[PDB]
C-alpha cells in the first residue's frame, strides 16, 4: 500500500541481529492516532550485498501467503529500505513458550508443530529453502495460531537441482544444521526437515536454558573446544550418531519423529506432509 517515512512512528525494538533489526511502529498518516500498529524490519549496517539479499527477502515474503506466514505490508524507502509486515502481539514462540511453560501442554505444543509443518510444506511448494528453522523465528498471533516469522536466509532452490550451496560470511546457526550443511553448505527442503526435528526438540525442552541445542551439543563436544573445532567435533558427533537426548517428559513417539528427521541420509528423512499427518494423529491420539 505504500509506507511513507513521515508517518511510521517509533514504539519499541523488538529484537535485533547482526544483519536484521525489527522494531515496533505506528503507520499514522492522519496523526489522530488511529493508524495501525506494525512490525519494521531494517538492515543494522547497509551495504550493496546484504541490500540486494534484503530485496531477494522481500520478494520472497511478498509472494507469501499462508495462515502459518507472517503478512507482508509493503516496504518504506528514503535507498534505507524498510520491510513492513503485521505486527504479532505475543513475539517469538521462544520467548512464548517460557512465559506459559505451566500453561502450554504436549497437546498444544503439537497443535504449534502442526502449523509449522503447514507453513514449512507451503514453502516446499515454492521451491523456497528456509536455511534457519528455530523457535526464535517463529511468531505467536494468539494461543492457537504460531506463523514463520523470518525468512532471512530464505533461498530459492534452481530449476534444475534440489539443494542449493551458499557459504555466507559470518555466524551460522550450526546446532540447527543438517551434517550436510555443515560440511558442504548443501540446504534443501531435507536440511530443512533435519532443522524442524530441532524446533520440536525446542518446544518439548520448553526453551530451558541448559537444555538448548547449543548447551546439549557443547556439553557433548567439550566446553574446552573453541573456534574453528566446534564445527569439526560437531560434524564428527552428528557422524557418529551423538544426538541430542529426548526432552524430560516427552513422549517416545515425538522423539521418533525428532531422530527420524535427524537422519544422517538425506533422503531417509520424512517430509512436511508425512510429518503433519503424524502429528495430526498423535494429536488426535491424545484428544
Ligand atoms: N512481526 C512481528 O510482529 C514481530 C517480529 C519480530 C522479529 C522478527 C524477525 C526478527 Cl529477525 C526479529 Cl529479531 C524479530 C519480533 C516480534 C514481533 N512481535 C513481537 C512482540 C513482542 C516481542 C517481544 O518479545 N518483546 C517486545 C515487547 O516487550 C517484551 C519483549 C517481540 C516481537
Amino acid at each position: 500500500t505504500q509506507f511513507e517515512e513521515r508517518h511510521l512512528k517509533f514504539l519499541q525494538q523488538l529484537g535485533k541481529g547482526n544483519f536484521g533489526s525489527v522494531e515496533m511502529c505506528r503507520y499514522d498518516p492522519l496523526q489522530d492516532n488511529t493508524g495501525e500498529v506494525v512490525a519494521v524490519k531494517k538492515l543494522q549496517h547497509s551495504t550493496e550485498e546484504h541490500l540486494r539479499d534484503f530485496e531477494r527477502e522481500i520478494e520472497i515474503l511478498k509472494s507469501l501467503q499462508h495462515d502459518n506466514i507472517v503478512k507482508y505490508k509493503g516496504v518504506c524507502y528514503s535507498r534505507n529500505l524498510k520491510l513492513i509486515m503485521e505486527y504479532l502481539p505475543y513475539g517469538s514462540l521462544r520467548d512464548y513458550l517460557q512465559k506459559h511453560k505451566e500453561r502450554i501442554d504436549h497437546i498444544k505444543l503439537l497443535q504449534y508443530t502442526s502449523q509449522i509443518c503447514k507453513g514449512m510444506e507451503y514453502l516446499g511448494t515454492k521451491r523456497y529453502i528456509h536455511r534457519d528453522l528455530a523457535t526464535r523465528n517463529i511468531l505467536v498471533e494468539n494461543e492457537n495460531r504460531v506463523k514463520i516469522g523470518d525468512f532471512g536466509l530464505t533461498k530459492v532452490l534452481p530449476q534444475d537441482k534440489e539443494y542449493y550451496k551458499v557459504k555466507e560470511p559470518g555466524e551460522s546457526p550450526i546446532f540447527w544444521y543438517a551434517p550436510e550443511s555443515l560440511t558442504e553448505s548443501k540446504f534443501s527442503v531435507a536440511s530443512d526437515v533435519w532443522s524442524f526435528g530441532v524446533v520440536l526438540y525446542e518446544l518439548f525442552t520448553y526453551i530451558e536454558k541448559s537444555k538448548s541445542p547449543p548447551a546439549e551439543f557443547m556439553r557433548m563436544i567439550g566446553n574446552d573446544k573453541q573456534g574453528q573445532m566446534i564445527v569439526f567435533h560437531l560434524i564428527e558427533l552428528l557422524k557418529n550418531n551423538g544426538r541430542l537426548p529426548r526432552p524430560d517428559g516427552c513422549p517416545d513417539e515425538i522423539y521418533m519423529i525428532m531422530t527420524e528427521c535427524w537422519n544422517n541420509n538425506v533422503n531417509q528423512r520424512p517430509s512436511f506432509r508425512d510429518l503433519a499427518l503424524r502429528v495430526d494423529q498423535i494429536r488426535d491420539n491424545m484428544a
